[PDB]
């Protein structure tokens, strides 16, 4: 737990972290959440929902959903206590909790999520039991307005898994069952929309079960934590426009956009067009200067590791790793 976390996690009803189904939703900075529409998908008792409320403070909103009716109840009872505790008065929430698919969120309810309504998507774990990983791609690009993120962490593997192994109850019930090689994520989460994918952190994941194993007997399985922007103008490739980006200060003391792109407090650092149009688009753009497009240059390569910057995710994730 990041230590900026810590007092307001104290703060949260012992009832929501004592019944809180899985791990944590990571979160983007601190200082970026000030004011986003944050959405957590599979938000259980509530616990990220109710982190989250502080953090984007009074002026932002924060919606969980969820079809454990159960986890809901629980995180629905304590909307009055967390706007005390965080805004001074029981009728100032800026939460709200939805019952539904993660796969239709057009129809939860009270009330679904509009189009173009998030600014950020935030989940842990989420994709390898859903039912169409395609169907719930799209229905988060739909949410996200332009510049906005769906910042999220789950399992991937190294390779594709067999079908005896798509097949067997315990590996789908560990996540590592319903499993995306890494390529076959990418390819379908730009199928959904999102053109430009970016590693922020990377942790192994073990099956150490030598039955289990058997049925995935060389298959490396990470949790790896994904960025993935919805912004008009991506493309594909990394192209070089010439631009700079200069991190201003405010969010701590340098901004660490994805693995490949450390921003110090008033350092100009080259970047490609993808990362300056991010930057443009989205939120960011309140804590940064980026310099206007030159003539194209040609892929991107002031970068201290271009080649991998421009390599499949796997070797991205695998060298992180090592
Ligand atoms: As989803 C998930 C991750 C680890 C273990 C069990 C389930
Ligand atoms: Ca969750």
């Amino acid at each position: 737990v990041p230590e900026s976390h810590r007092k307001i996690l104290a703060d949260i009803a012992d009832e929501v972290l004592e019944k809180f189904y899985g791990a944590g939703s990571t979160l983007p900075a601190d200082g970026s959440l000030e004011g986003a529409t944050v959405l957590d998908l599979g938000c259980g008792t509530g616990r990220d929902v109710y982190l989250a409320s502080k953090l984007v403070g009074e002026h932002g909103k924060v919606i969980g959903v969820d079809m454990l009716d159960n986890q809901l109840e629980v995180a629905r009872k304590y909307v009055e206590y967390h706007a005390e505790k965080f805004f001074g008065s029981p009728s100032r929430s800026n939460v709200r909790f939805l019952k539904g698919f993660i796969e239709n969120l057009a129809t939860a309810e009270p009330e679904g999520v509009p189009d173009s309504s998030v600014d950020i998507v935030i989940s842990n774990c989420v994709c390898n039991l859903s039912t169409n990983k395609l169907a719930l791609f799209k229905e988060i690009h739909r949410v996200l307005r332009d510049g906005g993120e769906l910042y999220f962490s789950d399992v991937y593997a190294d390779r594709r898994l067999s079908e005896a192994a798509q097949q067997d109850p315990i590996l789908y019930g560990e996540c590592l069952g319903g499993a995306l090689y890494l390529e076959d994520f990418r390819r379908l989460v730009a199928e959904a929309g999102f053109r430009d994918v970016r590693l922020v952190s990377v942790g192994p994941v073990d099956v150490s079960d030598p039955q289990l194993r058997k049925l995935v007997p060389d298959v490396q399985f990470y949790s790896c934590t994904f960025r993935c922007f919805k912004v008009a103008t991506l493309e594909a490739t990394r192209e070089d426009y010439g631009q700079s980006a200069t991190y201003l200060g405010g969010i701590g003391e340098e901004f660490k956009l994805d693995r490949f792109f450390t921003f110090p407090r008033e350092k100009p650092v080259r970047v490609d067009r993808n990362t300056a149009e991010i930057i443009r688009h989205s939120r960011l753009h309140q804590w940064f200067s980026v310099s206007a497009e030159q003539q194209h240059m040609g892929l991107f390569k002031a970068n201290d590791s271009y080649a991998l910057l421009h390599a499949p995710l796997s070797m991205q994730v695998e060298q992180l790793v090592s």
